[PDB]
């Protein structure tokens, strides 16, 4: 139907049709008379998977022969979403599969909606790892993603009586056709035990053993016939485990719980033993695999020439002392040489400066679970602090600040400090964030070793986040500038020569309108809600958090409502305000914010005086598959975190690529997006980082803003008095108390500038032609935010390997 | 190579070769350069499985159209063993697969040894269900086996220092290619809760829900293109189960433990809550499936015309009150009509008279777990006892004896009494056993309802237990009488015309010798043990139990040893005595017997004076796959249970079919085997049932036998004094104390007659021609013991359906 979806040749369609029928019969054991849509989905997935196999085997054989430097991306999270459409896109099979299923009497889009998201992450950090895997394959890098195969991913969110309820995400119930179990490559992982010191070194003995069984998932590059691997470990008890008899077998669950569930906290550290077990499990199993592959390529001097390990935050930080343990205790390298190898192999990416998100593990947990690792960490610390002392003699406070061991009531290990000491490179994820690291939390480290610190601004894959989710936009672009931009997104700059082209303006606007109609329909059918498709679609989708300031959005919505009620017969630009995101189950304030948003909806959406001028919708169960629907439909992207708190953001980039304008603070990558597009084509408001620092030095007093801004006082009085909760008038007192007396994120300080900036948005939306011209200027300068650009920078500046667009033969 | 293995046509071999390679590539994601024997096994299994699919779909569609009466065989145990060879045999693919793999450079026998046994049973009762499924398919019955898919089957037995150790049987680790998950047909099962009485009947409310997810396994008939289904249920937690957050997800294991492990007790009842949950789980899920299929065929009067439910012992006895519950509480049938339907639908097979094996559930467990069921059972009991009272007025002790409720310290429900009340037919499993039921434990029931009581003597499938395990024997038979006997085993009677044929005598003896050499080699390679292949192979393989009297065998072995030591230079017929079997993990005496057998081996096998005249081997990890190796190699089959204790036995029948002579008591089916072959062709010894009864009336005094039999006194003194345990002299005191003071099974009473009968065996073995002529007379009269004969009798006399040998079209 559309060009970018590839060719539908007769021979190819014929072959797909017969393989579909073959799988339905032999694989699924069904005939057409009793087959359901689910069976049809599975038959199509198996048919598409068959096309990955030859490329997968040949890619991995190619790495074996050529022996390139291998890149290992370690993460506790991979937020993959659905795989079927992505696979078709990357192998150029979408139009052929569409035609094949059409001829069989099936709608392929209907079949696509049956697939479960692979939800093995919380949000941005997990989704970054997934875009990175897509880019590494597209750039021909010999790359492996290593993680945990959680039985249960991020919970499914239900809203009941306006409140979040959680349900287990049993994503594997119907089977996962994309993974291949590899029980033959199962490896042992050790826990507990004790250290014995002998004549020939330390020995870690009396341990409990858990097995790590790998499942491999293919990761296709974009039309280059490269298929890399994501290897996810599953925990298994050994067969003699605990071996009355029945209890012993049932107690195998204690070992197997390690891979049962994803911790569901975004940007929040919870120091639980089970989480520490998960972190060591992935690290221990992965490093054995790395070393095996390296020996099957004595001379560990070449290890850093053949291996790069990238740590996605500190969560796999135990890779550093585990590598030292293997090299020292098992391979019998001297300490200094092992440390040299480790440092040159490891690199660390930091994704946050929020104190509560930083990993600081109690010494007593490490002492019990990983006694040899604690010893190694102590030794790392002593050697590091001897370097600090030599560089900064007499500076005793620096020694305390830089230590990997934090003193106090309970001693803890600072994992970020460990990562910096043991990595040859440390990066932040946007320019402003990387600057903050050098000026604030990692200042002392930067002074000691300035050469270690880098920036790598984040990106997103334009396969999933344009071609897959917005084929209509992708097509009208390819009509003008060809298809090369899909793997070289900087080519979107050529669209600037169309900003005055009347045909292009019309088409860009038509595609948004079509996306908005489709989304409005999806709402009605799947959630029985009726939105005005001519209204401005104002969207804030992301995890619920105080720092992301969904609360500031709420204050604006209430302001708009109150202004309408004051002057009902005055014209205002109609808005549909959509907010979605999951709250961590234990995060009380985030749960209260969800309830506030639905309560505002309950009042606003049923007030006859408002009509269809203002609607507020809470989008339930926000996840990767829902992002693919709502992002192409958005007009306005809300990116309104307190300056200094969002390390980068990536949702921001997805909206930019899909034809929404951004209202935002100068935070994370928003700064670079405004720089690329031009500040005139961005709706920037609020305190900069320097202004936040100034307020903090003076002392933030929320009462001042309440006292001076009548519209803000009205809202707080409505909240406190029970206007949005008539049957429970004190329901939102926690929210009010926080706003007035202990708001770390300064919601009131940005309120006036936010409201005024939102008026400017509404004014521009009244002029469709000029709205759309600004959109074209955003889409055209979105090229920098391709994760292909990001990964090429890691490759050249950290990993020491050259990217390639050259195709392997099929 | 051999005719009974079918044809190897070029087209067929060509197609198998290309499907093997296809599966290795696309299914396994391997190439030949890194593929291991395991991968090659899996590629062959998938190739063979593809041939089942069309036949499976067409068989089930045929039942849907024709709507025959359906037979549901409910069991907690299905001891299936390996599936690959059986499937090839039944589809006539063995020679073609042999040729195909030969041409690919592989040995198919090597590939066969990689497959795990499906060990979902303890021994005879579970293996009976498996032979029955094979016969039902071969006879064209519309039959379904329903059970539990245990994650862990019967434990793997290791012998360490002469003692049994248990290891979990993680049979699913590498995947099971023979099953198909059917998550779409998942059904809810209820537990706990309470009963509410309303205007319109009882309601069972406030229950906990566990889901039952079915996995289907095909069951091919022998060369008739029929493929029936074995449906096994797996327990799953609902997604809102227990829904801090992490604990709630981890606690899902509480629900899922129901299907985790097989209780490993043979002929012993253990009244544990988890076992009761397993029994209700299989019953509740199965009956919903039965009723669904019946409605998709209001009028439950036709239910018994369209459904037969066979209860494999009392373990699925809750089917009776569950069916009443559904009919009364849910379908709103009046009690009397529901009871009529239930009785006509259900039939019960009893497999034991041992008191400790009989299920008697505490009322307090049922009251908590299954409150509505207890109420229904009370009501069944009251109505039944009103019938007894009308039939036998004033006989108050009969009312107490017949009650389903047993009074005492703790009240219990007698499940056998429940089954008799609620079944239109009750059978034992061999003629002597069925007679004992009517004379002893079920006498009162037989007096009330004589028409209910039947016999169905057990059998074994001659596909697995001749053609598969002993192709050499199968071939030399088919040369003389053709191939029809494989599905009509009574045709073996034609072999009586060859008992004087010198060529046949030679061939029968050659095949045994070849089987013995092969087994002797298997021992050496897999267990480094060196046995004399010219010796008499004297074999007792079966679960370890006091009633089976492995101890009596031990006394004979020690007698033979002592007699050799007394007269070293006298000639005796060389013997290899092999004993194998698993002990239940909590059965202390059975564990002590294993240790005794290995301790006797330690002394005997290293005494230079004995040489290779006597060897004693304990065969580790006895299971279906090992039975298939050792049974064709045996000369003498030991079937020596105390008369009245082995309900039937089935190992006995396997040995008879495979050319061993039997030494045995007149117990279970041994009686009928002697009757078929002629008493002159059987080595019968010992007390009959009547003699055991006489001794019990007088009082069994073991001391009498000790006092009168010097050879027996010598053995006991050796045991007591530490002759077989020099470093722990009192090691076997428990065994001695039991033998002397509390032997329920009268080991000493049968000792003299056993030893004398064993002398007659040795005398006949010295004459190879006459040995072999007696063997031919056994093989020739083994026809009655085909499970095809058994199932035809159930079909005609219990289920009301006619068997068929007519082939469905392929
Ligand atoms: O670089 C990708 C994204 O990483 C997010 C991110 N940083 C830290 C986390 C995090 C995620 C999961 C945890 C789990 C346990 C403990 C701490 C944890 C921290 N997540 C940032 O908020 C985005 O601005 C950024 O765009
Ligand atoms: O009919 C097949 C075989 O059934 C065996 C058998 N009877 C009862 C059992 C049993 C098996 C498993 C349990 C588990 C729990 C409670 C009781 C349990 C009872 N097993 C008999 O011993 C054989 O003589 C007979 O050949
Ligand atoms: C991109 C994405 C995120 C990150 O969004 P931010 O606005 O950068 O926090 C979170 N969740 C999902 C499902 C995403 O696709
Ligand atoms: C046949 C069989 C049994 C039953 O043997 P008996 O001698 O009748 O107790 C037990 N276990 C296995 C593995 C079998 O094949």
């Amino acid at each position: 139907q559309i060009s970018v979806r590839g060719l539908a040749g007769v021979e190819n369609v014929t072959e797909l049709k017969k393989n579909f029928n073959r799988h339905l019969h032999f694989t699924l054991v069904k005939d057409r008379n009793v087959a359901t849509p689910r069976d049809y989905y599975f038959a199509l997935a198996h048919t598409v998977r068959d096309h990955l196999v030859g490329r997968w085997i040949r890619t991995q054989q190619h790495y074996y022969e050529k022996d390139p430097k291998r890149i290992y991306y370690l993460s506790l999270e991979f937020y993959m979403g659905r795989t079927l459409q992505n696979t078709m896109v990357n192998l150029a099979l979408e139009n052929a599969c569409d035609e094949a299923t059409y001829q069989l009497g099936l709608d392929m889009e209907e079949l696509e909606e049956i697939e479960e998201d692979a939800g093995l992450g919380n949000g941005g950090l997990g989704r970054l790892a997934a875009c990175f895997l897509d880019s590494m394959a597209t750039l021909g890098l010999a790359a492996y993603g290593y993680g945990i195969r959680y039985e249960f991913g991020i919970f499914n969110q239900k809203i009941c009586g306006g409140w979040q309820m959680e349900e287990a995400d049993d994503w594997l119930r119907y089977g996962n056709p994309w993974e291949k179990a590899r029980p033959e490559f199962t490896l042992p992982v050790h826990f507990y035990g004790r250290v014995e010191h002998t004549s020939q070194g330390a020995k870690w003995v009396d341990t409990q053993v858990v097995l790590a069984m790998p499942y491999d998932t293919p990761v296709p590059g974009y039309r280059n016939n490269v298929v890399n691997t994501m290897r996810l470990w599953s925990a298994k008890a050994p067969n003699d485990f605990n071996l009355g008899y029945i209890q012993a077998v049932l107690d195998r669950n204690l070992a197997e719980n390690i891979s049962r569930v994803l911790y569901p906290n975004d940007n929040f550290f919870e120091g639980k033993e089970l989480r520490l077990k998960q972190e060591y499990f992935v690290v221990a199993a992965t490093l054995q695999d790395i070393i095996r592959r390296f020996k099957s390529s004595t001379n560990f001097d070449a290890f850093p020439d053949k291996v790069a390990i990238q740590l996605n935050d500190t969560h796999p930080s135990l890779a550093i002392p585990e590598l030292m343990r293997v090299l020292v205790d098992l391979e019998r390298l001297d300490w200094d040489k092992a440390w040299e190898v480790t440092v040159k192999t490891c690199a660390y990416t930091n994704h946050t400066v929020l104190p509560e998100a930083l990993e600081r593990w109690p010494v007593h947990l490490l002492e019990t679970l990983l006694p040899r690792h604690l010893q190694i960490i102590y030794e790392i610390n002593q050697r590091f602090l001897n370097r600090v002392a030599a560089a900064f003699p007499g500076d005793v406070d620096r020694l305390r600040r830089m230590s990997l061991v934090e003193e106090g009531a309970v001693k803890r290990i600072n994992m970020a400090h460990l990562c910096i000491a043991g990595s040859h490179a440390v990066n932040g994820v946007a320019r402003i964030h990387s600057e903050i690291l050098k000026k604030t939390i990692f200042k002392d480290f930067y002074e000691l070793e300035p050469h270690k610190f880098q920036n790598k601004t984040n990106g997103i894959t334009p396969r999933r986040w344009l071609v897959l989710c917005n084929p209509g936009l992708a097509e009208i672009i390819a009509e003008r500038i060809g298809e090369e931009y899909i793997s070289d997104l900087d080519q979107l700059r050529k669209l600037l020569s169309y900003v005055d082209d009347e045909a292009f303006i019309r088409d860009v606007a038509k595609v948004k309108q079509e996306n908005k109609l489709k989304f409005a329909a999806y709402l009605e059918r799947e959630y029985k809600v009726h939105i005005n498709p001519n209204s401005l679609f104002d969207v804030q989708v992301k995890r619920i958090h105080e720092y992301k300031r969904q609360l500031l959005n709420c204050l604006h919505v209430i302001t708009l409502y109150n202004r309408i009620k004051k002057e009902p017969n005055k014209f205002v630009v109609p808005r549909t305000v959509m907010i979605g995101g999951k709250a961590a189950p234990g995060y009380h304030m985030a749960k209260m914010i969800i309830k506030l948003i639905t309560a505002i909806g309950d009042v606003v959406n049923h007030d006859p005086v408002v009509g269809d001028r203002l609607r507020v919708i809470f989008l339930e169960n926000y996840r990767v598959s829902l992002a693919e629907k709502v992002i192409p439909a958005a007009d306005l992207s809300e990116q309104i975190s307190t300056a200094g708190t969002e390390a980068s953001g990536t949702g921001n980039m997805k909206f930019m690529l899909n034809g929404a304008l951004t209202i935002g603070t100068m935070d994370g990558a928003n700064v670079e997006m405004a720089e690329e597009a031009g500040e005139e084509n961005f709706f920037i408001f609020g305190m900069r980082v320097e202004d936040v620092d100034r307020l903090d030095q003076r002392g933030y007093n929320a009462q001042e803003y309440y006292d001076r801004i009548p519209e803000l006082r009205q809202i707080i009085e409505q909240l406190s008095s029970g206007f949005f909760s008539p049957k429970q008038p004190d329901l939102f007192k926690d929210i009010v108390n926080m706003l007035m007396h202990h708001d770390r994120f300064k919601v009131f300080a940005d309120y006036e500038e936010y409201v005024k900036c939102q008026e400017r948005v509404s004014a521009l939306y009244k002029n469709p032609r000029e709205w759309t011209r600004m959109v074209i200027r955003n889409i055209a300068t979105s090229g920098k935010f391709s994760s292909d650009r990001t990964i090429a920078q890691y490759a050249r500046e950290i990993w020491g390997v050259e990217p390639s667009r050259q195709r392997l033969p099929a």
